Order: C-alpha cells, then structure tokens, then sequence
C-alpha cells in the first residue's frame, strides 16, 4: 500500500529463508487467512524504487532481472500455513504509485 510496508513485504537481505517461519507474521494474514503466495526481492532497496522513477500510477516490468524467493500455500490451514520455497532470477512488475513501488503484481511479466 506504501513504500516502507512494500519494503517490510518483499526486501531482504539473504535468499537462503524458510518459508515456513518467514510468512507466520500478521502482515501476510489478509482477511483472516493466510497469503497464497509473496515474493522476495533479495535486491537493496534503492533498486526496486528506481523501477518507478517518474511513473505516477501504473504497473512497470523492470528492466533488468532481480533475484527471487517466492513462499508459495501448499494448503490452507490454520496458522501457521505451510509454504515451499521456489528461487529465481527474473524480471518483477510492480505497481507504481508516485514513483513508489507500493504492491507487487508478478513475475517475469505484468498482468
């Protein structure tokens, strides 16, 4: 919705993760359940902002490729779900909003 929870959802620091424990928080419990799926950038920060440089609103498909981590549901269960692990390099489509990337729209290409 912003850029800094945009950061706290999708950037970190290190590939290696478990899926498992890094999704068991209450920003990935959208109405009650938890996220289907959430993809990590393991990028700085200052990178995946340069993706929206004088986009006012729009979704934009980077340029260059990003490294990826994606936590994907394999069943819908109580908290805390269970989640496997799927890395990547490719390019991210994000929605821009006033040149801040503030939701993650897809891989490899925009919807």
């Amino acid at each position: 919705q912003n850029w800094a929870t945009f950061q706290q959802k999708h950037i970190i620091n290190t590939p290696i993760i478990n899926c498992n424990t890094i999704m068991d928080n209450n920003i990935y419990i959208v109405g009650g359940q938890c996220k289907r799926v959430n993809t990590f950038i393991i990028s700085s920060a200052t990178t995946v902002k340069a993706i929206c440089t004088g986009v006012i609103n729009m979704n934009v498909l980077s340029t260059t490729r990003f490294q990826l981590n994606t936590c994907t549901r394999t069943s819908i269960t109580p908290r805390p779900c269970p989640y496997s692990s799927r890395t990547e390099t490719n390019y991210i489509c994000v929605k821009c909003e006033n040149q801040y990337p503030v939701h993650f729209a897809g891989i490899g290409r925009c919807p």
